[PDB]
């Protein structure tokens, strides 16, 4: 019925959307062959949110995979459920947009923009009622952000109350790894702020410290991240596959969550998560999962929420768990640690309970939280852009594809207005 | 995908070429006879980045030798991996260059740059995205700095979009191999500064200092320096070959470590870097490969960075690894050394991991900086240029070649220009 | 129900309670595993004072391990029972104190004492009703010293009305184990003065006496100095875990206790000790255990009791004895020796009786005096401090921290009013 | 957790540190190739302390040894466990420093100490926690004293709140090894009694009276007085690196042993000591420990304690013990010869209790104690600084390398307010 198109774009977001993929399929029972081996009744009920059924019993992923450069698309088909992919969705140019903003948004980008339509076109007519479209993506980078921000608009013109989501890669606090990432970054939120419904800002900085400071990995890979990720992606659009005591698709999400159409940067988080050895010294509540839940160090993007105010909170739940426990839960939050949510909005978190928990776990839930503490990570944003955009800092680079300056301005501007905006909400006296 | 064409000219060139391509055949799997007898599917999945499959299941170096004088050119053919190239693409002329500028980029080089051009462009033809060119050669000599400059040109005229990378070997700081070096130095930059996206700035004296203190190295020859060069050359362009957890290929490169047009010279490094001896003594860690990469004794240039400041910076490192150990490395370094780094620009260093190491280690990482110490090299160039400049020392060789003095004034505006641009900035 | 947080400080408190905890997962019949493998039913009917449930019938234990050098917690965590503890509960830093009271209080103690205080709140925020916190430690050495200090100041500033119990061991009054014991002692004892509800005075030397008189040991280890100190400590929480004939929380101890707030340092002991072959010529009844207990020789205190006055008396019975017997030894003890009781209290001794006596038994009684005769080692360690501080004996490696010498001086004179108090108490004419 | 970096300097320094690090491998069972042949946990779980981990399953002592004549270092890298150090800390001049103090610390232990603090600085970045250093040298020599003091002003300017040990030969009071020693120790203490947190004195006539009256040795060489030194240097830091009963590490020993700032110059020892024939007929009990540890006989410095009183007392024991069997004899000691510490402190001697004998013991006891009758030592030495210095014997050596008269005359006055200040407290 409600059916999610996937959209990859870049190394950053494709990379992540294979490990999406593999659990989606391990989460219905689908082998790297697209056959059905699952065993609970409940996994084909929902099977088409995500997947088309190709005459035979073989189920293809609703997903487009979109790059500048062909290598990334060589590692995906070469990997590991790779072979469920429909090859007709590899939408993929030649040269490469080379963390160029400019480069891929304007040239090739515009040149490779037509064809990812038409296969998204063709995606859509498909479908049996189109719930919205799910792209994952960085903004640091060439392909990723400006192929993201230009298919974002494209299709937000053509589909204008389809659900627009995002689970974007943020720029990290310390380490940079692209020299030229403030502009990309700039850019990027310019673009976003205007056309998206909801996007998650995951930090990999953030990653490796949840990684480490609670998962106890000395040596953790991509793998593990993309999986955190991946677990938090598969998190939110439970409600739309499996039942539950409380059901709540994407579209009660973003109409819960977005209190102001520009306030939709949300902070994903997930519980629970142990050690491989401190398994046998933590009982699973629902107190427990609440308790790392709203946790600073728990959460997925660089941003600590304790120098903010949440302005709404998601809360969604899986497994079978006493509706009383949960409400307790929410209500104990809201009402001891007060000083932390906004005063103009009562009743601040929203609550979805699944009965299926993920694989492997007696019961889990995913945090989504709008705090105004994203406004440090925009504000230093904002900072770092101003101190290479005042010396021309390989702005050359971006004006040579045609670009404008006064575009990086414009970008510039729609930057620290958002940033205003969202002090003007906190520490906003309801009075 | 994406696809580069080698020219290699001049002596130093054509060594430094014939040296990375062993290293280049060795890493996919390629005899000496051009056969596949590689053991990971990995090598041919990209090897058509260097290497035009010539029906037959041989392969053939996308490699152009330009020289002119034929003798380095017979001594590359008869020696090992001399047999791989293909025999059209050694294009040499007769006169030879006498280690004269104005004689290998007016007359000779201007003879035989219409041959080598039509080469170039049959190369390029035969390419499905072409990415860009890289060009190995020396500034101090006559066919490399000329030679190499008038082709720089002459592609970029005919190719104004694609990459343009040089591997240029430079004028030392305490013995000169060439009497000349200054005049064609000096007007090699300004060519170079004009025409090309990144020089990587290469010093002799480093490179022995490297094999000295650091290789232990009794008797290194031009055949271990040359092979650090090519093990260089070999780390850049490994994003391109390999897949790994985070990619950066020669345009993403360029655009992350040249902030402003002009200043795209760099300072290329490797780790690791151990004697035989001191070998079963060294932990390989992650910390090990930065500390030994931001080491000013383990620069390739004969230039101090301590001494400038960092504009940018590239760590393309190789083998497995953890992202989140590659970045605190990188994050503690800039955090613990902030004062050799621009203020202007935050997060200066931009990584990439490869998931293939380089041939018997376990993993390594190739330093590409961006420092404004490389004004001490052009400071350098520019004194030694006016003082043999202000008495007409050598002149005539090349004013009679067709050169005449405005050129020469005109190449050291540019350079005292890029010095001051460089001091500026720092 | 009524819950306690155990908190290791320091080797000479945190090697305490390593044997406090096999003792407590002896009687409770918990396993090195965490596994419970007990017989009688009322072992798991108070379980939850100690200990947490980890989802599966694993038990884990409601400690906290705080020090400041890795190797005793490496010491713990390979020995017996150092299994079952929670890893995330074993808080350590670096450095180490070096039996430096300024260093570990405000330095590296104060480093540490975030994450320290983050463990407690997690702790406390899993109880059910908090009934107090529990400290093992020294007061001669580094970590222990200040390191305990400042928990107890925090957490007394956190709860202020919670029981705040620390089982100290003093400095001995001949051998001293560190050169500096005195400065550390002074200043340990200005801190606890003022937070501490109650706080029992253990004495290695008075052990080592016990060890050697009573139990006829030849070749006494820190094993069984360990654990008489943690019968001690079992001794005085049994009425929390086990029923009995006449119950008594510590709260109702610190009240018959402690008549005045600053005078709670008490004398523990314990009954019956008897050597291994001694036993076949000793019968156990109530009066041999009343005989036992107040004994000059079998205090853990290295103070003579007979030098000063008893104003409370606690004597804590376990096992099934006659209500009668223990209250006509008490009466008798009160009548026959009334010169060495306060006058102006009436009925001295708190009486409390349980039925489950400790493992192998047939009954003991755990002896808790709060006589004047303290005054003695404070007197003894405030001589000391003043001889060592005319000189300013190694007061520069303590001003060096940051510390003030007016803070030396502002100990001195609190450990000499709590002297004066004493000895004001004491011999005053109840008329 | 805790982590030394051990720096030999000199030729008495490197030999003793070869013993030194014989020992602790065998300790820690640590073959002469690096590899772990052990049989005890233990010696894993700590091993940290002493040893880097080069991947590849070979330790390598965190040791750099320092000398200013390749002679010394070439003698301990062909010996055995020579092939255990690595090859990059050994940092050695070639001009030698020919017993002068003003020549090692001025001029060659000056242009050499730049490499070494590099090396020092490379081997305190791969620590987790530097708990201190530890040097070995002589007082007497010129690279030993000028080099160790030059090296340790440097490293207490880079790290000012770690532990710096220093283990060094003073001279004997019988027989000088060389002509000029008065000089070179007093211009030697001038520097650590400023820069140090605690010195050890060995003195090798005490050494030699241990080796003749005690254990007996007909012909002992430097092989036995260099293992006796590395036996105390081993029980110094045995809490750092096995469990016990009771812990003391390095800086809870300075701060229970020092009182004051400048009194930091203790009396080592070290028992049981017993010859082959005579250990048959001495049972081994905690009393006969204590017994020996406070015996004016059993000293390592030269000089008798008996004429002065304690300061402060530290006992490190070894092996499996009873607490209450060493405060008894520690309570013994102090209360029977109360006449020989002082009165203003009480509790002088602070023990400590390691559950790991030495190797071959059933236990042992190291004795580090803190006695003003070290202040003959400095009279004996001031006595014959003066005696050289008003005639200006042997001056000039020192004057023509830098130094001046001044100098002398400042170290001079704080060697006798070290005396003065000794006196007061006794
Ligand atoms: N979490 C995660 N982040 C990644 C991954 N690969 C790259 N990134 C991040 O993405 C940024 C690089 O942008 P990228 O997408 O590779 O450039 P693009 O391909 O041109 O869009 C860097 O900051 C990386 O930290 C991945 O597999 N997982
Ligand atoms: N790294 C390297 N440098 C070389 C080699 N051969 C020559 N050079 C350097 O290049 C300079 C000589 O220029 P050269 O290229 O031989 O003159 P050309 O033939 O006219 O281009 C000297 O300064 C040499 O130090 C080589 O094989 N490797
Ligand atoms: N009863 C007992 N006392 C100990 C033990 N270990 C150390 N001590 C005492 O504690 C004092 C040393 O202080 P310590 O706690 O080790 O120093 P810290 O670790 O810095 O706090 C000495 O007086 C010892 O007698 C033990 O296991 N049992
Ligand atoms: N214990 C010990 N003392 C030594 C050794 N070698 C030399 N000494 C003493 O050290 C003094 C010589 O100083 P030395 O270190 O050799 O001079 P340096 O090389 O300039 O530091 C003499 O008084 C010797 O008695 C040794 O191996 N062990």
């Amino acid at each position: 019925m409600r059916e999610i198109v996937h959209i990859q774009a870049g190394q950053c977001g494709n990379q992540i959307g294979a490990k999406f993929w593999e659990v989606i399929s391990d989460e219905h029972g689908i082998d790297p062959t697209g056959s059905y081996h699952g065993d609970s009744d409940l996994q084909l009920e929902r099977i088409n949110v995500y997947y088309n059924e190709a005459a035979g019993n073989k189920y293809v992923p609703r997903a487009i995979l979109v790059d500048l450069e062909p290598g990334t698309m060589d590692s995906v088909r070469s990997g590991p459920f790779g072979q469920i992919f429909r090859p007709d969705n590899f939408v993929f140019g030649q040269s490469g947009a080379g963390n160029n903003w400019a480069k891929g948004h304007y040239t090739e980008g515009a040149e490779l923009v037509d064809s990812v339509l038409d296969v998204v076109r063709k995606e859509s007519e498909s479908c049996d009622c189109l719930q919205g479209f799910q792209l994952t993506h960085s903004l640091g980078g060439g392909t990723g952000s400006g192929m993201g921000t230009l298919l974002i608009s494209k299709i937000r013109e053509e589909y204008p109350d389809r659900i627009m989501n995002t689970f974007s890669v943020v720029p990290s606090p310390k380490v940079s790894d692209t020299v030229v990432e403030p502009y990309n970054a700039t850019l990027s939120v310019h673009q976003l702020v205007e056309n998206t419904d909801e996007t998650y800002c995951i930090d990999n900085e953030a990653l490796y410290d949840i990684c480490f400071r609670t998962l106890k990995l000395t040596t953790p890979t991509y793998g593990d991240l993309n999986h955190l990720v991946s677990a938090t992606m598969s998190g939110v659009t439970t409600c739309l596959r499996f039942p539950g005591q409380l059901n709540a698709d994407l579209r009660k999400l973003a109409v819960n969550m977005v209190p102001f159409p520009r306030l939709h940067f949300f902070m994903p988080g997930f519980a629970p998560l142990t050690s491989r050895g401190s398994q046998q010294y933590r009982a699973l509540t629902v107190p427990e999962l609440t308790q790392q839940m709203f946790d600073a160090k728990n959460m997925m993007a660089a941003c600590d929420p304790r120098h903010g105010r949440y302005l709404t909170v998601a809360a969604v739940f899986r497994g079978r768990m006493s509706m009383k426990e949960v409400d307790e839960q929410m209500l104990n939050v809201q009402n001891k640690n007060s000083s932390y949510f906004v005063e103009w909005i009562p009743n601040n978190v929203k609550t979805a309970v699944c009965d299926i928990p993920p694989r492997g776990l007696k019961m889990s839930a995913t945090f989504i939280g709008n705090s105004t503490a994203i406004q440090e990570l925009f504000k230093r944003i904002s900072e770092q852009f101003t101190a290479m955009f005042r010396r021309k800092a390989f702005l050359h680079w971006y004006t040579g594809e045609g670009m404008d300056e006064m575009e990086f301005t414009e970008a510039e501007s729609n930057m620290n207005d958002l940033v205003s905006e969202y002090q003007q909400y906190q520490d906003a006296t309801a009075d």
